[PDB]
């Protein structure tokens, strides 16, 4: 077969804000990806930006707890119907042969018990890789640092299991969920590498 | 010949404790492993999974010295006979035609001066790259998060030099050899790049 | 086509500096370093080694602010004539027919205004991802911890933008511009992944 498969989904401009974050606060928001992928012989390599903008986001709740949010998960699926809770399109696979279950990662080794999928749960993982990025941000939007705990995750919907790549945002500082505050946040790129779950 | 090359060797379960890690007092310890490497046209990939169990390690001494480690070193090798600190197993390599040498890592051009292989030596890199994971933790083991150093490392065997991949895992709290404890860690997966010494 | 193409530039040895660094007192020093980079079906991988000896580097001002300097940016770049400020000497490509606009990364998605190139500014990026490194360190240098900042840069020349692949390294301590100090300074391999500007 082809040795080697890819996957591009999102906007590529980060200005269209069809995909879904959930904060500690259980607070859900829109927000804008651009996800690059890989699959080279059973290595899945993952390049992801992320942007929140006050403007498309939604509404944030004021309440002390809500305003305080540092944390957000965003989840990259393969499984664009069956367990997508953060809302990945419909992208560009090449070559024309290759689908989107050529993009799912293996089963994380130190991981058993599953998420229970929700379409607005949050999801916090506390196990994993540590990575730190400094974001670009406009506006009062002033997070600081963003750590990000990235990896992939078991997660039940309706008796099956599905393994998605679970990436944990997290800022230094309460700034991006308090409705007093207007501006936009960039990360990226991100890039993470696992094992795949197939060969293309 | 063939662009890419895949090695995997170890346990997919981690229920099998058959290779060696020796902490920082010097005391060697089985432990499990899951091992999948990549030689993408002379790009070594490697991702690790490491397990330790209380019930299958082995003796921790008590003394106050031994109870309070809190760094081993663990060895990934592609000398299975002839330098293999940490045991290793024999593995699936594709394609057929492709052999272990094919994921020997470049030599490291930061370092020459070579570590003197032992069974059970302690080498402890003080140079390289460092990652942060958050184990997976069972039991009363609470070692925190664990730094990794890893790098590869010039090696020294009967005259003969060898490069291998080295990772120092760094507990934040002493737990784990501490006699008194029983409990379980899993950390991964550990990704690490660098250059391959040939092409596959 | 050819999916996968290398390149490789620089001194094997780490002995010859004729490469550029400028710090962040805005002194330019002479450098040496090893590249080796693939494209991988529009995946870019950059491994980087870099050396500084106080014997070969140039002149270290003295006045408080230069010897205090602990930051530098190395710049790498696939445009070797047109917008090279760390002056990347030819290399080799993989296979004959690839060229270096095979190495361009894409556009960062975070950044839009570009750098003002130069042939000796010093350029501070203070955005996007943080790796940490021990270095290599002979004689009176003690730089202690490399912090590294990486990210694809967009940099303006003759009305031309390019993008390169920008490296901040930051010193723990105040040592190696300190001209009363001697010694030698290797940080690597660095690797840093990123999506390619096209396909090899």
């Amino acid at each position: 077969s082809t040795p080697i498969a890819t996957f591009v989904s999102g906007s590529p401009s980060l200005n269209t804000y069809n995909a879904t974050t959930v904060n500690s606060s259980a607070n859900a928001f829109s927000c804008a990806y651009y996800l690059q992928q890989w699959n080279i012989q059973g290595l899945l390599v993952t390049s992801l930006y992320l942007k929140l903008d006050s403007a498309t986001m939604g509404n944030r709740p004021g309440d002390l707890n809500s305003a305080n949010a540092k944390w957000f998960t965003f989840w990259v699926s393969a499984y664009l119907q069956q367990c997508n809770p953060s809302g990945i399109q419909a992208g560009t696979v090449s070559p024309s042969t290759a689908t989107l279950t050529d993009f799912e990662p293996m089963a994380n080794r130190s991981v058993t018990s599953p998420w229970t999928y929700s379409a607005n749960g949050y999801y916090e993982p506390s196990i994993g890789e540590f990575q730190v990025f400094s974001p670009v941000v406009t506006g009062a939007w002033n997070p600081g640092n963003i750590g990000i705990r990235v990896l992939p995750v078991p997660v039940s919907a309706s008796g099956e299991r599905y393994t998605l790549l679970c990436y944990s945002l997290q800022c230094t500082n309460a700034s991006i969920f308090n409705p007093n505050n207007s501006g936009t946040m960039i990360v990226g790129p991100v890039l993470y590498s696992c094992p795949a779950a197939s060969l293309p």
